[PDB]
């Protein structure tokens, strides 16, 4: 089990799970830069709520978008972790698309 | 106390509570497959936020649906844990029904 | 510091804080029934998300209502912990009032 | 790593991060008053959900506003931690502005 500590919030996943998408922060060597030997875990000073959506992506290969979250904050987390371009699931695509436009008016 | 670790988020309930609904993942032997002897807890690489609704069901025998959550992601968690068919409480039935239709258009 | 473990989610407050409102579950002797000597903490198999609003009440003497939460589930937690009648802050009163009516139609 | 325990919820950040904005509770000596030597961490009996937005501010110098949260409860947390005046990001400014007005009608 890999421990991904995001601003105090403990997340845990498998190395194999993350390796599913090389070519992202967590699935590549970029992750090494955030490791803390002393604690045997990776630390990220990022938003712990939005991170749930980042991690979930590794299992489904799909992204869900939380309506209640700010679209800018959401996109920033995707950009940071390398989920680019964003592959939003059909279930969430329209709302994400609509919010992006509204935010850009 | 049974520890249900969902992607790093610790949940705890009673064995008796889960046994209330046999014929679901958590209330049956299916759960054994997710146990980790080394840590004395069960691990699930599933969504930790939506899991609250799964667990709550065992106490009430009823399900609540979070409006802010994606209906597809919600249903996927129900399908995974065996809460099938979903028994949504009257308080949440209509919104769940409406969202399911909208998502299927 | 008093540890209030709600379905795996750790909450911590002061005994003095809870004693502010006698005549509620947490501020009275009713709480003793949920104590676990072995762990030096109280356990509640209740909703860990809604509990934030219960605890917050002790500091302000006022209650906030989360729009995204199901009003029935919300009221059930208030009923369980003895926050009766509910003293919803003016900031949240109307929405709570509106949702209660809608849920009762 | 600095541990900021908010009502039982563990948050962690860097001293350098907090020092970015002197002239706030967390970035100044005001923080000392909340330290607990016995546990080597700071304790705050405040809302653990809204705190995510407080902490995030230190990294971006910008604030996001959660639509689902009560605007009064939100502003109270900003006032308490000294994020005054609030510097809401453009992405969230309008909604925050609108909600403030609605709450003041
Ligand atoms: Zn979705
Ligand atoms: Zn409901
Ligand atoms: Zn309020
Ligand atoms: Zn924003």
């Amino acid at each position: 089990l890999i421990v991904l500590n995001v601003s105090g919030t403990r997340f845990q996943t498998w190395q194999d799970t993350l390796e599913r998408y090389p070519d992202t922060l967590l699935g590549s060597s970029e992750r090494d830069f955030f490791y803390h030997p002393e604690t045997q875990q990776y630390f990220f000073d990022r938003d712990p709520d939005i991170f749930r959506h980042i991690l979930n992506f590794y299992r489904t290969g799909k992204l869900h978008y939380p309506r209640h979250e700010c679209i800018s904050a959401y996109d920033e987390e995707l950009a940071f972790f390398g989920l680019i371009p964003e592959i939003i699931g059909d279930c969430c695509y329209e709302e994400y698309k609509d919010r992006r436009r509204e935010n850009a008016e």
